[PDB]
Order: C-alpha cells, then sequence, then structure tokens
C-alpha cells in the first residue's frame, strides 16, 4: 500500500535528522581532537546508528519496491534498503568500525624524522618541502618517509578492511564494493564512459608530460631522467605527482612575461585563512548563491589548531543534518592552492545549503562528482588573470600571448595532470576489491598504474612490506575517488555552459563568471534537485544536454594543445614511454 509506504519515508526521515546530527557531532569531535575519549565515543555512536540503519533498513526491504507507484517514495526506500555496513553481523561490525578508526587515526598522526632531529607532518611541513624544494635527495627523503612512516603503517589493516567492506557490500547485494561504489552514479555504461573520457584526455596529457619531462632534464640533469621514459613520482611539486603546479617556475612557456609570487603578494598583504573563506563567501553571494550562515564562523575549524590537538588535517565540509549547522574543517595555509581548496569546500557547503529542505534520503549530489565540482567551478573563475588582479594578487597582464600560454600551463599544471591521477586510484581499487589484486601485489600492481596512466616510476625501487597506496588520505579514509575525475570533466562542461548564461564571447579560458546571477541561477536550479533524480537531469539544466563529454576541457586548453605540439615538434620529443 502507497500509504504504509510514506508513512515510512516520514518516519525514517525524522529519526534519521535526530541520529545522524548525533554521528555527526561525535565524528566531528574526533577529527577535530583526536584522543582516546573521543574516539571511545565515536565508536559508540557507530553503533547506535547502525542500529537505526538495521531497524529502518530491514523495514524497507519488506516492501516491494516494484509495487510503489510514487517515484519519489520508490527511490527513498530503495535506497534505505542498503545497510552499508551495518548489514554485518555485531562482531564484525565492532571490528569493522575499529579498522576504519585506526587507519584514520595512523594516517592523521604519521611523522618523518630527520635523526636527533625534526619530525615533520604532513601537512604543511611535508607538503611544502615537495612544492618548494629543488634538490632531488631532499625531496627524495621526503617522498620516501611518508610512504615508510605513513603507507607501511596501514598495510596491516588493509586485508581485514578489504574482507568486512566486500562483506558488507554483498549482504546489501552487490558483488564487492568496487560494484557498490559504481552504483552511486546510477549509469551503467560508467567504466566504458569514463574510458572514453580519458582517452579524449590523452592528446593533452602526453603532450604536457613530454614538455614536463624535457624540463626536469634541464634542471635535475640528463642521468636522472631518460627523455623517452617515465618520470620519477617526486619531482612535481606534490606528494602524490597529482597536480604540478608548484613546479611552474622549472616549465614557463615564455619566461619573458614574468608572473606576480602570488603566495608572496597573499603574506604580505596580510591574507588570513578566515580571508580566504571569506573571499569565497563573496564568490558565492555574487552569483546570487547563499551565503553561510553565521554559525558556520563560529564552529568551523579553519586553520591548524596551535594547542597541541591532533586533528585530520585534510580539508573537508560537514553537514549535520539539521538545515543549520554547516562547517568545514581544513588545516588552511595561506597560498593560492589552498585558497582553490577553500572554494571547493565552499562549493560542499553551498550544496548542503541548497537541498537541506529535501528528505535526508535525498541529500547529496547529483552524483558524487556533482558534489565535488561546485567549487572547482567557480575557482575557474578566481583563478583567471581578471579575478586576481583584483586581488592585488597579480599585475596586470593586458591580453599579452605570451602571460596567455603562461596562464594555461599554470591551469594545465593542476587540471590536466590530475587527469591520469583520478582515473587510477580506483581503478586499482576496484581490482582490489573484486579480488585480481590480492596483498601479494598490492603495491605492484599500484606501479604499474602509475605507470600505464601517469607515466610515472618510484625513484626508489619498492620493497615488501610498502604500501603506498596507504599514503594517500583516501585510502585509509575509505573515500571513493573516482568522483574526482568526474568532478574535473564536468567543471569545465559547468564552466562553459554559465559563461554561455553570463553572455562571455571568445575564448572560455577568458571567462570570469563574478557577480553573474544568470549564472548563479543555473547552479542552483541543479543543485535543489539533490539525489531527487538521476544525475543527466541536473546535467540537462546546467548545460543544456544530458552527457559527460572532454569537449568543454578540450577547449579551454586548445591553444595550449597547440603551442605544446609546436614546442614538442620542435625539440624531436617522442611521446609517451614504455
Ligand atoms: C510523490 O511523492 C512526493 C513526496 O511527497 C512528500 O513526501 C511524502 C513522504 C509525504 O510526506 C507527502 O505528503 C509529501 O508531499 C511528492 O513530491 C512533493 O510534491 C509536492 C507537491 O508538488 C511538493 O510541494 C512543494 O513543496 C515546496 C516546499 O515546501 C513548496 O515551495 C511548493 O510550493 C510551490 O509550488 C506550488 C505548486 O506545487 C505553488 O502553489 C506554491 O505557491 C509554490 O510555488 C510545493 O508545495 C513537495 O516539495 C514534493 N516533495 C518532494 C520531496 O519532491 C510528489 O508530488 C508525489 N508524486 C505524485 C505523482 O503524486
Ligand atoms: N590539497 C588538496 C585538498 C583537497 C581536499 C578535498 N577534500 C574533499 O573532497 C572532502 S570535501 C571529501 C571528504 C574527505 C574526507 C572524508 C569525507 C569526505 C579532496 O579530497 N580532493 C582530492 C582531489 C583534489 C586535490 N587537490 C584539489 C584541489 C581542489 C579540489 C580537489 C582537489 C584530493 O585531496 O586528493
Ligand atoms: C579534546 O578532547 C578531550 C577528551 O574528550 C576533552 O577533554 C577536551 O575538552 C577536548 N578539547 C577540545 C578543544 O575540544
Ligand atoms: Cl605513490
Ligand atoms: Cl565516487
Ligand atoms: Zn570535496
Amino acid at each position: 500500500d502507497e500509504a504504509e509506504a510514506s508513512k515510512f519515508v516520514e518516519e525514517y526521515d525524522r529519526t534519521s535528522q535526530v541520529v545522524w546530527n548525533e554521528y555527526a557531532g561525535a565524528n566531528w569531535n574526533y577529527n577535530t581532537n583526536i584522543t582516546t575519549e573521543t574516539s571511545k565515543i565515536l565508536l559508540q555512536k557507530n553503533m547506535q546508528i547502525a542500529q537505526h540503519t538495521l531497524k529502518y533498513g530491514t523495514q524497507a526491504r519488506k516492501f516491494d519496491v516494484n509495487q510503489l507507484q510514487n517515484t519519489t517514495i520508490k527511490r527513498i526506500i530503495k535506497k534505505v534498503q542498503d545497510l552499508e555496513r551495518a548489514a554485518l553481523p555485531a562482531q564484525e561490525l565492532e571490528e569493522y568500525n575499529k579498522i576504519l578508526l585506526d587507519m584514520e587515526t595512523t594516517y592523521s598522526v604519521a611523522t618523518v624524522c630527520h635523526p636527533q632531529g625534526s619530525c615533520l607532518q604532513l601537512e604543511p611541513d611535508l607538503t611544502n618541502v615537495m612544492a618548494t624544494s629543488r634538490k632531488y635527495e631532499d625531496l627524495l627523503w621526503a617522498w620516501e618517509g611518508w610512504r615508510d612512516k605513513a603507507g607501511r603503517a596501514i598495510l596491516q589493516f588493509y586485508p581485514k578492511y578489504v574482507e568486512l567492506i566486500n562483506q558488507a557490500a554483498r549482504l546489501n547485494g552487490y558483488v564487492d564494493a568496487g560494484d557498490s561504489w559504481r552504483s552511486m552514479y546510477e549509469t551503467p555504461s560508467l567504466e566504458q564512459d569514463l574510458e572514453r573520457l580519458f582517452q579524449e584526455l590523452q592528446p593533452l596529457y602526453l603532450n604536457l608530460h613530454a614538455y614536463v619531462r624535457r624540463a626536469l632534464h634541464r634542471h635535475y640533469g640528463a642521468q636522472h631522467i631518460n627523455l623517452e621514459g617515465p618520470i620519477p613520482a617526486h619531482l612535481l611539486g606534490n606528494m602524490w605527482a597529482q597536480t604540478w603546479s608548484n613546479i611552474y617556475d622549472l616549465v614557463v612557456p615564455f619566461p619573458s612575461a614574468p608572473s606576480m609570487d602570488t603566495t608572496e603578494a597573499m603574506l604580505k598583504q596580510g591574507w588570513t585563512p578566515r580571508r580566504m573563506f571569506k573571499e569565497a563567501d563573496d564568490f558565492f553571494t555574487s552569483l546570487g548563491l547563499l551565503p553561510v550562515p553565521p554559525e558556520f564562523w563560529q564552529k568551523s575549524m579553519l586553520e591548524k589548531p596551535t594547542d597541541g590537538r591532533e586533528v585530520v588535517c585534510h580539508a573537508s565540509a560537514w553537514d549535520f543534518y539539521n538545515g543549520k549547522d554547516f562547517r568545514i574543517k581544513q588545516c588552511t595555509t595561506v597560498n593560492l592552492e589552498d585558497l582553490v581548496v577553500a572554494h571547493h569546500e565552499m562549493g560542499h557547503i553551498q550544496y548542503f545549503m541548497q537541498y537541506k529542505d529535501l528528505p535526508v534520503a535525498l541529500r547529496e549530489g547529483a552524483n558524487p562528482g556533482f558534489h565535488e565540482a561546485i567549487g572547482d567551478v567557480l575557482a575557474l573563475s578566481v583563478s583567471t588573470p581578471k579575478h586576481l588582479h583584483s586581488l592585488n594578487l597579480l599585475s596586470s597582464e593586458g591580453g599579452s600571448d605570451e602571460h596567455d600560454i603562461n596562464f594555461l600551463m599554470k591551469m594545465a599544471l593542476d587540471k590536466i595532470a590530475f587527469i591520469p591521477f583520478s582515473y587510477l586510484v580506483d581503478q586499482w581499487r576496484w581490482r582490489v576489491f573484486d579480488g585480481s589484486i590480492t596483498k601479494e601485489n598490492y603495491n605492484q600492481e599500484w606501479w604499474s598504474l602509475r605507470l600505464k596512466y601517469q607515466g610515472l616510476c618510484p625513484p626508489v625501487p619498492r620493497t615488501q612490506g610498502d604500501f603506498d597506496p596507504g599514503a594517500k588520505f583516501h585510502i585509509p579514509s575509505s573515500v571513493p575517488y573516482i568522483r574526482y575525475f568526474v568532478s574535473f570533466i564536468i567543471q569545465f562542461q559547468f564552466h562553459e555552459a554559465l559563461c554561455q548564461a553570463a553572455g562571455h564571447t571568445g575564448p572560455l579560458h577568458k571567462c570570469d563568471i563574478y557577480q553573474s546571477k544568470e549564472a548563479g541561477q543555473r547552479l542552483a536550479t541543479a543543485m535543489k534537485l539533490g539525489f531527487s533524480r538521476p544525475w543527466p537531469e541536473a546535467m540537462q539544466l546546467i548545460t543544456g544536454q544530458p552527457q559527460m563529454s572532454a569537449s568543454a576541457m578540450l577547449s579551454y586548453f586548445k591553444p595550449l594543445l597547440d603551442w605544446l605540439r609546436t614546442e614538442n615538434e620542435l625539440h624531436g620529443e617522442k611521446l609517451g614511454w614504455p
């Protein structure tokens, strides 16, 4: 009966608001103050939320969704039939929650120590070494040390984690946890769709890779860079070689068109983490989107605490499931990279505020990639010379073709370099979850994919005992990654569409949507849908068509593709590696 199903959804929504708000508070208190006591309370709230999930999920499974006529009620009930970890028997649920907490804690408190010297944390210390050192051996120490201290320490937990998350997935009707995660996109063609998008980005990536490889050969020396091989993974300015923009100074296309030191400008002008988030809030409200509430400024953790607390530094945005309390937790450093991250996080908050009035089961992005994309769209405009000049962080550039290619290169070092990384993380994990990669070859298969997709090699041979995926936050934290690949494709589709909505003409990369109410209205209409409809509808509302497409990203970077081809041809580069 339709009436029992409607009553059930109302009861689930009321009770879920209460329980999820309590869980979120305990999880926040642990993430912002890692102690034995906050850990104990969080594990207890894990059992409370599981009790609720089991009670309502068991009832949801007694409905035959095929006979429900209302499509919204049918959709909610179907989703509530997935108990996630609460499907596990009690003993295994306890073990799984403990493993998750132990992995997170281990990653978050790991340090790398000089002999009878100082000990460095990942944020900010090791991140700063990778961004700024130009000495092969110093970069190697940080890169190898982080893997030795974080990655190795996760290995003891990972096989049992895999066993238990897969067991939960099978108890929810999937074949393994990777099947469960992929299902979040409601797109049976997902694997082939993503493969086609990756292939379309290959001209740009291969050309970028060859050009950067030549520049690294010039700086690090011919004995350390093979012009026909993969690039050593510690030289790209980033711990994971996932974004390459910190080595811009080594690869500047037109050195006769120098660009301001944006970190020094932000520091000399007294920028603080609060100013960075205030700028993001202003960009959203300039589009007619919602301001964050006063409570956000009182409750958020916008910088690393100075009082000794251990915290989870990795930037994240939090919905407390009461329609009022939204927060960001980020160990913000004052630089342009973290200004972009601040916009990324503020986009999550915007999404939370836009869909706050839907049933909690529908309070998610259209798919996980849409959630990750919103803030990045605005950050594309923040990063333009027009906007940066308005913040006093760049000198006016006028229209110089040299400054234009320089700008495109800076953007490509983040956006294009990340495409193969973001593709490969879950190619690896899906094969772990399906059993085709075992603990016998975790690390070998990781490196096989780092080579295949990114064209990188480890600077030191790996040994039994190494577990380099464990040194990347999302692995021990059990956060899916393909969302970030989807995000980087679709954020350019959204930029293109919002630029058109704002009446921009001329090259896509010159567009700045600051203050466009037309652009904001497109985004708001899609975000208000939350997860109520399959994601092609939201895609259609923003862009006027329903597919994911690399055409917008390719259009944005077309001038750079042309420049890179001419430059690599002049130097005789052989694209790719064996
Ligand atoms: C299938 O069922 C869904 C969900 O029903 C809702 O949840 C159930 C569990 C149960 O509690 C129901 O009683 C409950 O409605 C239906 O989707 C809802 O549809 C209604 C009617 O369209 C929407 O009501 C709207 O709510 C807005 C927020 O308060 C409000 O602004 C809207 O007013 C605006 O639009 C109206 C015209 O509709 C206009 O007169 C106003 O002046 C103003 O512009 C409006 O009242 C709910 O938001 C919907 N909820 C969800 C979650 O989608 C759905 O209609 C139903 N389908 C069928 C075919 O029956
Ligand atoms: N220095 C980067 C910090 C980015 C933090 C972001 N954070 C989440 O998405 C949180 S909101 C999700 C979460 C985390 C923990 C638990 C639950 C949910 C995140 O993870 N980006 C991915 C990809 C990425 C790298 N650079 C970026 C710059 C801008 C936008 C994205 C990226 C990553 O860092 O690899
Ligand atoms: C950190 O947690 C401990 C243990 O629960 C508690 O006593 C202390 O007040 C907490 N500090 C903060 C700043 O939340
Ligand atoms: Cl690695
Ligand atoms: Cl995902
Ligand atoms: Zn995010």
